[PDB]
This record gives structure tokens, sequence and C-alpha cells, in this order.
């Protein structure tokens, strides 16, 4: 099985414990780590933060402790927007140049593979031909990868992509069964259900519906998520559930109904080490003072609230759940958003380091 851990490159800035740096990964906590994120220049690979170079040397340096570990680099994520993908993938030119350079930009700096992260073909501003330049875009990367090996005598390098779970997005944006056959694992991003843009609180990452969901409402869980992926024709060894070490936060209407599904005006309050309303990572919520957590029974997993605040998160017995579930599955792995967000230094929740990955570890 896989373990695919992402590494997040502005977490460095990050306040006081919460800092997080190459230093603090394991490096035999995970099977393969990717390094979120690359950006795009000129249709080429590029670095995103100053001391990207530096960081590069010391993510792919863990390897000199683990030889089986794999590492990835990331292109995209949400704020890389679309538009520079869509203007790469336009022309074959473009591709060319962009395959070209992620090939020499990996090499040069003792990358494994390539993550592809746009946030969406089809989606966001995204024209719907960006879905078929999507699958383009992977054949042309996979053929070149294939190519370089040869050349190079090196393991081939290895192509993942992550993808959405909502059926929107999955139906917009990704030919299922013709990428899946290119790309070596799909990290199925199996979270971001539901979060306070939502009028009513509800889990962030829930493995199955609730009772009173029907229709399109009871496939925003993991497992609907799962079998859509599958019944596409992502081979199940292919699909790596992920799984988030944060949680998603609303302020309720009223402390008087704390309840899944009670009203909610807006984002919960911001962590004080995330500063992000309406997120919080585990090692935020795990030491609340003064709260009450509780199990949605139908769901399998955790919600905590503290007067007019309610977060939807997952824990050690929810990762759990989900690891069994994946195995009963047959799936490849499980991937996690993100190193960070788990408490990395065993400084906040007194279960020691990353309690959550290392759970996943145990259970994989
Ligand atoms: C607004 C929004 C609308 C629709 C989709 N959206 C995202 O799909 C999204 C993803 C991310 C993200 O980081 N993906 C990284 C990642 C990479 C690989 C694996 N797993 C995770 C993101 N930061 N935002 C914006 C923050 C700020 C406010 C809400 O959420 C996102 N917003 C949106
Ligand atoms: C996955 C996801 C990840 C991170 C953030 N996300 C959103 O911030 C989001 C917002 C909305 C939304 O309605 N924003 C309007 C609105 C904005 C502000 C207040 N109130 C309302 C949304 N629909 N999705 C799910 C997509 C998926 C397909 C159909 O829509 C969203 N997903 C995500």
């Amino acid at each position: 099985a896989k373990l695919v851990c992402y590494f997040t490159n502005w977490a460095q800035y990050r306040q006081g414990e919460a800092r997080f740096l190459p230093k603090d990964l394991d490096p035999s906590l995970c099977t393969h780590l990717i390094y979120a994120f690359a950006g795009m220049t000129n249709h080429q690979l590029s670095t995103t933060e100053w001391n990207d170079e530096t960081l590069y040397q010391e993510f792919n340096g863990l390897k000199k402790m683990n030889p089986k570990l794999k590492t990835l680099l990331a292109i995209g994520g949400w704020n890389f927007g679309t538009q520079k993908f869509t203007d790469m993938v336009a022309t074959a030119n473009n591709r060319q140049t962009f395959v070209n350079s992620a090939i020499r930009f990996l090499r040069k700096y003792s990358f494994d593979g390539l993550d592809l992260d746009w946030e969406y073909p089809g989606s966001q501003g995204s024209p719907a031909v960006d879905k078929e330049r999507f699958t383009t875009l992977v054949q042309d990367l996979a053929n070149a990868f294939q190519q370089e090996a040869q050349t190079s005598g090196k393991e081939r390098l290895l192509l993942s992509a992550a993808v959405p779970a909502g059926q929107t997005y999955v139906d917009a944006g990704y030919e299922v069964d013709k990428i899946a056959q290119n790309l070596d694992f799909v990290n199925l991003m199996a979270y971001d259900f539901h979060g306070s843009w939502e009028k009513v609180t509800g889990h962030n990452s829930p493995l199955y519906k609730r009772q009173e969901e029907s229709g399109a409402a009871a496939s925003l869980n993991v497992d609907a998520a799962v079998q859509q992926w599958l019944q596409k024709g992502t081979p199940a060894s292919k699909l790596i559930l992920g799984m988030p070490t944060y949680g998603r936060s609303f302020t309720l209407a009223s402390s008087s109904d704390t309840r899944v599904g009670a009203p909610a005006t807006g984002s919960g309050t911001p962590g004080p080490f995330t500063k992000e309303g309406g997120m919080l990572a585990y090692y935020e919520v795990c030491s609340w003072k003064g709260a009450t957590k509780q199990r949605i029974q139908d769901q399998k997993v955790p919600y905590i609230f503290r007067d007019n605040q309610w977060v939807g998160f997952d824990d050690v017995e929810s990762f759990k759940t989900k690891v069994s579930y994946l195995k009963q599955k047959g799936l490849g792995g499980a991937m996690v958003w993100a190193l960070d967000l788990d408490d990395f230094a065993g400084f906040s929740c007194n279960q020691g380091r990353y309690p959550l990955i290392q759970t996943l570890r145990q259970e994989l």
C-alpha cells in the first residue's frame, strides 16, 4: 500500500511551534512525499518561495535515510488558478515546452515524479475544452516520462494527480477512464464535502451519508466519491483515498441548536496558528478546553462545539475507520492533506508526533 503525504511550502511561516520545515518531516512516516506547490512561468515549471531550492534539497535529501521513499513535486493548487494551465495545454508547442521543463526540473532537484494539482480543468473559469486537453497533457507527460527513462536509465518519473470528489467537477474536467491509464496513482481529495460556504453545519469528510440526506446530497461523502472514481474506470490499486488532518468550522446561528445541519451564519473563528476562518488544523481542535465532542453515528466521524463554534474534523478513530474501509475496497492506499496540520511535533494533543498520520502508517 501507499501512504502519500503532502508537504506545504508556506507552513514555514506559521507562528511558534506550528512552523513547519523539511526538518520536521519523518523520512519513514509515508511512502510518498509530495511537495506543494510549484508554479509556472512562460509555460515552464518554477519555484514559488524564495527558499524553495534549499527546501527541495532538504526534502529530497530525506531519501538518504530511507531509499524506499519516493518524492514528487505538485504543480498548481488553488491560488495558482487556472489561466496558466489553460494557456499551456492550448497548443502542442506549449505542452512540449512544459513537459520538457518538468523533466529537467524534476531531475535537477532530485524529485521522483510530478503531481498535477490543477483546480480544476473545466471549472473555476477554465473552459470546457480543458477536459480533453487535460487528458492530452497527462498522455504527453506519461509518454515523455517513459522516453526519458530509456535515455537516463533512472527510475521512470512518476505521474499522479489530485482529483476532486464532487461529481460536477469530475464530469466537467476528468475523462476518468483515459487519465487513470496514464497515471501511476490518483490522489482522491475525499474531503471538503461541507464547509462554511453552506448555511447549515455539515462535516468536512464524512464516510457515509446521513439518513436525512437523499438525492445528490447522498453523494457528499467519502464512500460515494470512491465508488464514483472506481465505477468510472480507476483501478482500485491506483485510487488513493485522501484524508484530512484539518476540519471545517462554522459559527452557529444560535448556541441553542448544535446539531449536524444546524443553522450557521458563516465561518468559524480563525485558528490561532492557521488564521483562516472556516478551517482548523487537527492540533487546533484536539485540545479544545471546555468543549463537547460527539460522533455522527451514520457518518463515522466526530464534531466538536463550544459556545457558538462548531467544527467537523477527523480523529484517530475516524482515520482507523477510513483505513478499514479502503482495505475492504482494495484501494491502493491513503493520502493526507497535510503533514503540517497533523500534530507533527506532539506539541498540542499529547498523542506524540503525527498522531493521525502514524495511525495510517500502523493500519496500512
Ligand atoms: C473557494 C473554492 C470553491 C471551490 C473549490 N475550492 C477548492 O477546491 C479549494 C482547494 C484549496 C486547496 O488548498 N487545495 C489543496 C489540495 C491539493 C491537493 C490535495 N488536497 C488539497 C483551497 N485552499 N481553496 C481555497 C480555500 C480558501 C477558502 C476555502 O478554501 C479552495 N477553494 C475552493
Ligand atoms: C470543494 C471545496 C474546497 C474548498 C472550498 N470550497 C468552497 O469554498 C466551496 C464554495 C461553494 C459555494 O457555494 N460558494 C458560494 C458561497 C461563497 C461564500 C459564502 N456562501 C456561498 C461550493 N458550492 N463548493 C462546492 C462546489 C463544488 C461543485 C459545486 O459547487 C465549494 N467547495 C469547496
